[PDB]
């Protein structure tokens, strides 16, 4: 428990920081690439995941690649990450947020669920094996997801 | 009542089209201004608009141009809209915007709320007067806000 300075508390550095907007458009050529691949495999270990996204809704886990109601949310989240990359140490980044932990604290969206997408994007990016990609990026990728999901709180503020 | 062909039947011709594409990049220099201007307007002969709105919270209806917890929607709504641009005759057409339509059809969003938005919009247009921009885009700008308003439909389903 805590009332702390609420801002995403040091966004890694200048020197960790920009690699994550050069890395970004390398990823982000793939729209419907890289995120509806990091989503199918969320969807493999956890099973908690299919039936809480209301247009994916309970129909058919394993299939999955592409086809019609899953290439929209590959996109609906993209373009909308690209905003909070745009939005890195302007001040809108508080606010934006939290119109997003709105979204997910309302269903049951907690640390559970949380370290599914985060590991399993750390996979993402071994798929991308133009060797060894330096460990700033492990350090610096691993320390956004630890302060950029939803500023921590979801159900956080008793 | 019907149960239709669902698609945004026609939009407008690609003779129409075109322009919606190079104006969204005229007036999208602005993401913060035209859409947020789109939105003070609106809240100014309507009531019944700030209080829906959770992030504008009733907290000064008049007041506003811009700061905080508004700067947000306008940048928000707006790479979105990009969106349903970049996908005019593209098939994830239906299936971005009833994500969409499951928004706003849950509050209560409908006939009368939307005839604000797309006049207001018109207006805004006025403003870019660079003197007489053609009847075409007063035809296929009232032509679009016709179909690609939440394709009509919100509560519309019996
Ligand atoms: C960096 C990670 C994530 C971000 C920033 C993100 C982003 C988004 C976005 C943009 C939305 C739409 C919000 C709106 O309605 O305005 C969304 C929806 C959703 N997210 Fe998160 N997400 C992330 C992680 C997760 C995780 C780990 C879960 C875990 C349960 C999750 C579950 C959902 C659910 C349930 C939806 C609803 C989909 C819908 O009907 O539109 N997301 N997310
Ligand atoms: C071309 C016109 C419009 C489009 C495409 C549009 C788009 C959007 C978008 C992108 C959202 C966020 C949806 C999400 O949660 O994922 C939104 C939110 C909202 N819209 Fe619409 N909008 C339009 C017209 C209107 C109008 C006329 C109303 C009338 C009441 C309205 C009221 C709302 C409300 C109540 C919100 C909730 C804001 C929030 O908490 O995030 N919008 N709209
Ligand atoms: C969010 N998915
Ligand atoms: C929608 N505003």
């Amino acid at each position: 428990g805590a009332t702390q300075s609420f801002q995403s508390v040091g966004d890694l550095t200048p020197a960790e920081k920009d690699l994550i907007r050069s890395t970004w458009d390398q990823l982000m050529t793939h729209r419907t690439g890289f995120v509806a691949d990091v989503f199918i495999r969320i969807f493999h270990n956890d099973p908690t995941a299919q039936r809480k996204f209301p247009q994916m809704a309970g129909l058919s886990p394993a299939e999955l690649r592409t086809s019609r109601q899953m290439h929209a949310h590959a996109i609906r989240v993209s373009a909308l990450m690209t905003t909070y990359i745009d939005e890195m140490d302007t001040e809108v980044l508080p606010e934006l947020l939290a119109t997003l932990t709105r979204t997910h604290d309302k269903n049951h969206v907690g640390k559970k669920n949380y370290d599914l997408f985060g590991k399993v994007l750390m996979e993402a990016i071994k798929a991308e094996l133009g060797v060894g990609f330096t460990k700033q990026v492990h350090d610096a990728w691993a320390k956004t997801f630890a302060i950029v999901q939803g500023v921590l709180i979801t159900k956080h503020a008793s």
